């Protein structure tokens, strides 16, 4: 194999998502005969910065980095740039610095839009209960997923289709389509899962305890990713006054694919991590060759419109789980029971 002057930093092993990227990186690197070190940050911006400093000292020329905390990662990105290291922000955006060269990402606005659109497409009449949930505020993607969803849900709240049951801040904002970041942050504060299973389950339980029978029945749940969706679904499934629920997700985690098969989760947004990984490797290799990656479009990070290498996202339900996840080669059918 060849050692590449590239280092990969991922935020934590305690969010299942990053295990997918770890796996997919290792597979892609093995295929190409490349050796590249992967370090995890253990959900610590200080450790993340250390990781970057260690990689700089090992002589990396390109850093692929998914920040734990996007704004906090600014000094790490700046340290890399200061040592002549190119900075590819990966999946999540490093904020509040111009020390980001590229951003390899899925279309996160479209993830939230697709989540919300699924809920809308399955609701009729008026006064349908709507329960909102969000990611960690330290993740810029949590704001993007929420925005994408809000821009679909808000008109359907304003027109009486949905009634928000778990966020007074969202209710006070429900006739405003274009929320500021500070406004979104107030909603997210009330409905945050912190990308954590127990936190999500407990919040759903608290919400259900506060809610009355009139707020239940057939309900609509904006869950921001797969693990939090299962936690929330588990709470809602247990409430006898919830006669039916529709719940969203993303990442196509295996356990959620099984919930979808089994009728316990309604959908997931599939984000093909194989593409994200290859996009990052390709950009790194181009930079190592003193060439520019192929970026189209930008994401603003508070200081800079960062050139984007963006990949699409796809809604997966029972109707297309086989086409989207199995026929695509993402997963073996043998991973699941009773795949339609
Ligand atoms: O790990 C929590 C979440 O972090 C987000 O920034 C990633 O884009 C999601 O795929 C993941 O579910």
């Amino acid at each position: 194999t060849q050692q590449l002057a590239v280092g990969i930093v991922l935020p934590t092993k305690d969010e299942p998502r990053w295990i997918q990227d770890e796996t997919r990186f290792r597979e892609a690197l093995q295929q190409a005969g490349y050796q590249v070190e992967i370090l995890f940050s253990q959900g610590s911006s200080a450790k993340e910065k250390e990781n970057v400093e260690a990689l700089i000292a090992k002589g990396i020329k390109v850093l692929i980095i998914c920040p734990h905390d996007g704004t906090a990662a600014a000094a790490a990105a700046e340290a890399a740039r200061a040592a002549g290291v190119k900075v590819i922000s990966y999946d999540r955006l490093i904020r509040e610095t111009d020390a980001v060269d590229y951003y390899v990402t899925f279309d996160s606005i479209a993830v939230g839009a697709q989540q919300a659109q699924y809920l809308v497409d399955h609701a009729s009449g008026t006064g349908n209960p709507l329960y909102l949930y969000a990611g960690a505020a330290s993740d810029n993607n949590a704001f993007l997923f929420f925005e994408g969803a809000w821009k679909v849900l808000q008109p359907k709240i304003a027109d009486g289709t949905f009634v928000i049951k778990n966020s007074s801040e969202a209710v006070a904002l429900q006739n405003k389509l274009d929320l500021t970041r500070d406004e979104m942050a107030k909603i997210i504060g009330q409905v945050t899962t912190n990308w954590d299973f127990n936190t999500a389950k407990n919040l759903a339980e608290a919400n259900l305890t506060a809610a009355t029978a009139a707020d239940k029945g057939k309900v609509y749940i904006l869950a921001p990713n797969d693990g939090t969706a299962r936690a929330i679904a588990d709470a809602f499934a247990a409430d006898k006054d919830v006669t039916e629920y529709f719940v969203t997700g993303q990442d196509a985690e295996k356990a959620s694919v099984q919930y979808i098969i089994d009728g316990r989760q309604s959908m997931t947004v599939f984000k093909d991590v194989r593409t994200l990984v290859q996009d990052a490797i390709k950009a790194a290799v181009a930079l190592l060759q003193d060439q520019q990656p192929e970026a189209r479009g930008t994401y603003n990070n508070g200081k800079k419109d960062v050139p984007a290498i963006q990949s699409p996202v796809v809604t997966v339900t029972r109707d297309n789980v086989r086409a989207a996840l199995i026929d695509s080669g993402y997963y073996s059918a043998s991973d699941f029971t009773n795949l339609p």
